[PDB]
């Protein structure tokens, strides 16, 4: 794999979204890895909608929280509309998915990058965007502005993000703050510092969209 991965050269990243007070980062997570997988393997670049994994995703909580696996096994059995038909309200509400008309895209699963491991998470970004998971509760996280994030932080993960790329000393990072947050809404976290558990945990929990 490439010394330098950024998906967002690849043309496989949508732009930075904002999911506000709505505990939902788990869905913008996922849904992150899908249009990039859909990207990947379609050679389109469309926005999906995370509206959906909130209100459809029975085993997470919508605004309370959730699993990014749990919504990537529902864009795998059932599918996932465009973000035009199922807009973000930042709210839960009724499962709308049968209203709405068909999937606008479908995977075929999901797999789970071997925990507390870096090349695994490196080898699978090289490959895909990837759900992964942080500790973003640490006042420096959440003032980050730019530069190579070395922490502090602790690895107490709580927060659902998206690798899309990485270099020789830190992983990219697309946050669901908005574009205000970081560099332009992404952030670069330091890598290779000999930690399992990755800066911030970020090697404790990450998943990513099959498609064939
Ligand atoms: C993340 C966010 O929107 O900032 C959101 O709080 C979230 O999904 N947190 C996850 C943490 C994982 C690392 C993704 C979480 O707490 N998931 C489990 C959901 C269960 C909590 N809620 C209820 N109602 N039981």
């Amino acid at each position: 794999i490439p010394e330098y991965v950024d998906w967002r050269q690849k043309g496989a990243v949508t732009p930075v979204k904002n999911q506000g007070s709505c505990g939902s980062c788990w869905a913008f997570s996922a849904v992150v890895t899908i249009e990039g997988i859909i990207k990947i393997r379609t050679g389109n670049l469309n926005e999906y909608s995370e509206q959906e994994l909130l209100d459809c995703d029975r085993r997470s909580y919508g605004c309370n929280g959730g699993y990014p696996w749990s919504a990537l096994q529902l864009v795998a059995q059932y599918g996932i509309h465009y973000r035009n038909t199922y807009p973000y309200e930042g709210v839960q509400r009724y499962c709308r998915s049968r209203e709405k008309g068909p999937y606008a895209a479908k995977t075929d699963g999901v797999r789970q990058v071997q925990p507390y491991n870096e090349g695994a998470l490196l080898y699978s970004i090289a490959n895909q965007p990837v759900s992964v998971v942080l500790e973003a509760a640490g006042k420096d996280f959440q003032l980050y502005r730019g530069g190579i994030f070395v922490g502090p932080c602790g690895n107490k993960v709580d927060h659902a993000v998206a690798a899309v790329g990485y270099g020789p000393n830190y992983i990219l990072i697309k946050n669901s703050w908005g574009t205000g947050w970081g560099e332009n809404g992404y952030i670069r976290i330091k890598r290779g510092t000999g930690n399992s558990y990755g800066v911030c945990g970020l090697y404790t929990s990450s998943f990513y969209p099959v498609k064939n």
